[PDB]
């Protein structure tokens, strides 16, 4: 398909985000590449406006599900590639249990041979010494599944995952991500049966890097539709 041959290989990625959380402003610029063939994703992010006012792991989901490896029997349930290269708009809220929420709009689309994710994010009503503004999260990440269902009421999909953020006292901060993907092009797109993406994420630091930054690797495989009985 038009959108499908775009992901036979490695694909350069660019990410740009401008943020407000409780009236502290910041920007993040991201570089890396994706390989939908493996289900791999590799990025380096940098806070260009100084120190990040929130823990890095709280932005991982905000920051490319087109790079998910869909199995053979499920290729016709891949909304994400089907909508390339004109792309999709992602509207989403992340609710942190017993704390504030992130509201963010983003546009994913090809800008040349590069996939570009332009993000806008606002946050309000965060506890000034909660797990987030307190910077109390471990710098790591856990397996999570992301549930996908058709929203043909609007030619799009709805997507929800519950994220587990480990805190330094052995407590867990929960984050509920609800998102809506709606195509930009008017071309026909794939509306999938119910399924999920199996996420694994690993965060690290570049030793040769002076700026507040995060190295993020993700592994994303579509699952949830069996063959036969």
């Amino acid at each position: 398909s038009k959108g499908e041959e775009l992901f036979t290989g490695v694909v350069p990625i660019l990410v740009e985000l401008d943020g407000d959380v409780n009236g502290h402003k910041f920007s993040v610029s991201g570089e890396g590449e994706g390989d939908a063939t493996y289900g791999k994703l590799t990025l380096k992010f940098i806070c260009t406006t100084g120190k990040l006012p929130v823990p890095w792991p709280t932005l991982v989901t905000t920051f490319l599900q087109c790079f998910a490896r869909y199995p053979d029997h499920m290729k016709q349930h891949d909304f994400f590639k089907s909508a390339m290269p004109e792309g999709y708009v992602q509207e989403r809220t992340i609710f942190f249990k017993d704390d504030g929420n992130y509201k963010t709009r983003a546009e994913v689309k090809f800008e040349g041979d590069t996939l570009v994710n332009r993000i806008e994010l606002k946050g309000i009503d965060f506890k000034e010494d909660g797990n987030i503004l307190g910077h109390k999260l471990e710098y790591n990440y856990n397996s999570h599944n992301v549930y996908i269902m058709a929203d043909k009421q609007k030619n799009g999909i709805k997507v929800n995952g519950k994220i587990r953020h480990n805190i330094e006292d052995g407590s867990v901060q929960l984050a509920d991500h609800y998102q809506q993907n709606t195509p930009i092009g008017d071309g026909p797109v794939l509306l999938p049966d119910n399924h999920y993406l199996s996420y694994q994420s690993a965060l690290s630091k570049d030793p040769n890097e002076k700026r507040d930054h995060m190295v993020l690797l993700e592994f994303v495989t579509a699952a949830g539709i069996t063959l036969g009985m």
